[PDB]
C-alpha cells in the first residue's frame, strides 16, 4: 500500500508537466501567427518598384 | 505440588513478555506509516522540473 500512496504522489507531477506544455503551446501559436505576418511584410517590401517612403 | 506453584509463577512472566511485544508493535505500525510518507516525499522531490522553492 505504500506504493499506491507513491502513485498518488506521481500523478500531480504528470499534471504539472501537462500545464507547462499548454502554456508553451499558447505562446507558440501566437509566435506562428507573428511569423506569418512577418513573412507577408518582407515579401511586400521585396518589391523594386516601391517608393522610398514605403520601404 | 511445589511445581504447580512454580507454574503459577511462570505465567506472569509470559504475560509480561506479551505486553512488551504489544507496545513494540504499536510503535512499529506508526513507524511504517511514517516511512511510507517519507518515501512519498522523496519521490516527489526527485523531480527535475521542480522550482527552487518547492525542493
Amino acid at each position: 500500500s505504500a506504493t499506491a500512496a507513491s502513485m498518488n504522489a506521481v500523478k500531480d507531477s504528470l499534471q504539472r508537466g501537462q500545464s507547462t506544455i499548454d502554456v508553451a503551446l499558447a505562446a507558440g501559436d501566437t509566435i506562428t501567427d507573428l511569423l506569418g505576418k512577418m513573412k507577408e511584410k518582407a515579401l511586400a517590401a521585396s518589391d523594386t518598384s516601391l517608393n522610398t517612403a514605403s520601404f
